[PDB]
DNA sequence: ATAAAATCACCCGCACAGATTTTTTAAAACGCGCCACGGGATTTTTAAACCGGTATTTAACGGTGTATGAATCCCGTTTTATCTTCCTTTCACTTTCTTTCTCCAGT
């Protein structure tokens, strides 16, 4: 309801992982196929 | 190299609150002087003590029915004891400027 206990590991690997993930896939690397970030190609 | 979140100086008019800065005014002071007042030595008069006596006026005493003084419990007020601090100060160190001493190539 209002208050519902959670367990930290569990948390913590969540958001971990969730953040690593969307920084990995959408944020810093590059494709093969034209060598271009989200934000170049957004900006083109 | 992509993301998340932040910070400061000045210009132009106008109205007002607060902080210096002259300017004026009433109190305190100084010097000189004179006459109002108090001391000293006589006259005069009256306030209060003393004898009466009488005629009131007060205070001590015995019942009722309260209003308040000491005790307890709190909370804002002011004192006092107790921490940190920025300018003064020198001072050994470092840095930076000024003069001097050679080198030294050229003729």
């Amino acid at each position: 309801r209002e208050i519902t206990p959670v367990n930290i590991e569990e948390e913590l690997k969540s958001s971990y992982l969730d953040y690593a993930m969307s920084v990995i896939v959408g944020r810093a690397l590059p494709d093969v196929r034209d060598g271009l970030k989200p934000v170049h190609r957004r900006v083109l």
